[PDB]
């Protein structure tokens, strides 16, 4: 089923309104994290102790706390070519842009 | 309204069955993170670039990606007295247990 995992998400810079300064790429594979954090929390989702205990509290009481959340736990940079006061400029490592790993938190 | 923040959450170890191996304390203030991540994402929620972009894509297209999630971004230890493979063990800082900061991710 839809257990927590990384899934595809292509973002075109026109959607976010950044085509005003970004020249290239026109968009990028950003990925996203979707799905449920189900007990027992799988090791590959690197759950914290708090996420484990919150999940267990909620498992037997759905009106107390809530499920752990599927979120990015590791992000990767991309390169962007952009306009810096009208001068074409390249940043090789624009950090925090694409998901490489997901986890329950 | 219900913006992402830290909220109280007391966890009695009995209610999760961890009293089988945790001798003391009987429970602790674990806290939890609750609420929505609304654009513009407030700076105190330390949003990543991915969280900002995902939120913006979702803002004008509710059927693409999703909202960023309110999760713990800093966890604190507690002291516990417990049984480890059948011997009473003391650990002054059992890490990852109590929320001290929340953020949007
Ligand atoms: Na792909
Ligand atoms: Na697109």
């Amino acid at each position: 089923g839809n257990y927590c995992k990384r899934t595809p998400l292509y973002i075109d810079f026109k959607e976010i309104g950044w085509d005003s300064w970004i020249i290239a790429p026109p968009g990028y594979e950003a990925y996203e994290c979707r799905g449920v954090c189900f007990f027992p929390l799988a090791e590959h989702l690197t759950p914290t102790k708090h996420a484990i205990i919150q999940t267990l509290v909620h498992l037997k009481n759905s009106q107390k706390a809530s499920k752990a959340c599927c979120v990015p736990t590791k992000l990767e940079p991309i390169s962007i070519l952009y306009l810096d006061k009208g001068v074409v400029t390249l940043k090789y490592k624009y950090e925090g842009m694409a998901v490489s790993e997901c986890g329950c938190r």
